[PDB]
C-alpha cells in the first residue's frame, strides 16, 4: 500500500508516462511519439531510459504504445531495446496500421515479449489495487478504422478516489463517441490529447472529465503552436490548473488513493 506514483517525464514534443503502482509494478505509457526532430536525438535512448534507470527501474511489467501508425512508436524501440518488458500493449492493429507495426512485431517475438491487442472495455490487470481500464478504441470494423490520432487507445487509471485520464492523442470526433456511449470518463487528473491540440476540444466530454488538474505533454516552439490557447482558455474558464512539461519539467503526481499532490521539476 505504498503511494502511486505517475511521473510525465518531461520528453519535449511528446508523451511518455513511468507509472510506479501501489505493489511496486512498473507501467510505462509511450516513449516519446513521432520524431518530429528527425529522430537523430532518440529520446528513447537519452531521455526514457536513463530516466527508468535513475528511478531504480530494470525492467518494465507492461510498456504501452497507444497509437495505431507506428511512426509514433519513437522512443519506445529503444526501451524495448534497452530494458525487459514483460509485455507489450498496443490497440486493435488493421490494415495498413498492422502493416507498419510489422517490423516492431517481429522484434517483440525475436525478444520473447507477448504482445496484446486492447481495446473499448479491456482492462489491464497488473496491480490489485489499480484498475487500468481501456475506453478507447472499439474493435468494430467501423468508419476508418484508419482514423489514427481517434483510434489511439485511451486508457483511465484508479485508485480508489483518485483517477488519470491518459487521452493518448484522441481529438473531439473521438471524444464525442465516448461521451455519446457513456464511457465513464470523470477523472481526477486529465492528460490532454495531443499536446494541447485545438482539435482535442470537445465541450461536452472535456465537462464529463471534469478534472481537478490538467497535464499536458508538450515541448517548447513545437512547429504547432501548442498547446492551443484555444485549450488553455477553456481549462482557465473551468478553473483548473494547467501543468505543461515545456514550461515545468517532468510532472509527478503521487496518490494514496484519498489524498493526491502533484509536483513540478522547474
Amino acid at each position: 500500500q505504498e503511494e502511486l506514483k505517475v511521473t510525465f517525464i518531461d520528453v519535449g514534443q511528446g508523451d511518455a508516462i513511468y507509472l510506479a503502482t501501489p505493489a511496486g509494478r512498473h507501467l510505462l505509457v509511450d516513449g516519446g511519439g513521432r520524431p518530429y526532430d528527425q529522430g537523430d536525438f532518440d529520446v528513447g535512448e537519452r531521455v526514457v531510459v536513463p530516466f527508468l534507470h535513475r528511478q531504480g527501474v530494470r525492467h518494465l511489467d507492461v510498456v504501452v504504445s497507444t497509437h495505431p501508425d507506428a511512426d509514433h512508436i519513437g522512443g519506445l524501440a529503444a526501451v524495448v531495446r534497452g530494458m525487459p518488458v514483460s509485455l507489450v500493449v498496443v490497440p486493435p492493429l488493421r490494415g495498413a496500421m498492422l502493416d507498419a507495426y510489422r517490423p516492431f512485431l517481429a522484434e517483440l517475438q525475436a525478444r520473447g515479449i507477448p504482445w496484446q491487442e486492447a481495446g473499448r472495455g479491456d482492462a489491464l490487470a497488473l496491480d490489485p489495487d489499480l484498475n487500468i481500464q481501456v475506453l478507447h478504441p472499439g474493435r468494430e470494423i467501423s468508419g476508418s478504422n484508419s482514423d489514427s490520432n481517434n483510434n489511439s487507445l485511451v486508457l483511465k487509471v484508479i485508485y480508489r478516489q483518485f483517477s488519470l485520464l491518459l487521452s493518448a492523442d484522441i481529438e473531439a470526433e473521438a471524444m464525442a463517441d465516448l461521451k455519446a456511449n457513456g464511457a465513464d470518463v470523470r477523472s481526477t487528473v486529465f492528460k490532454v490529447p495531443h499536446h494541447g491540440s485545438r482539435y482535442g476540444l470537445e465541450r461536452e466530454f472535456l465537462k464529463q472529465v471534469a478534472p481537478q488538474v490538467v497535464v499536458i505533454p508538450v515541448g517548447e516552439k513545437n512547429n504547432f503552436g501548442h498547446p492551443a490557447p484555444e485549450i488553455l482558455s477553456y481549462w482557465q474558464e473551468m478553473g483548473v490548473p494547467v501543468y505543461r512539461t515545456d514550461r515545468q519539467g517532468a510532472i509527478i503526481i503521487k496518490s494514496d488513493g484519498e489524498r493526491w499532490q502533484v509536483n513540478t521539476t522547474i
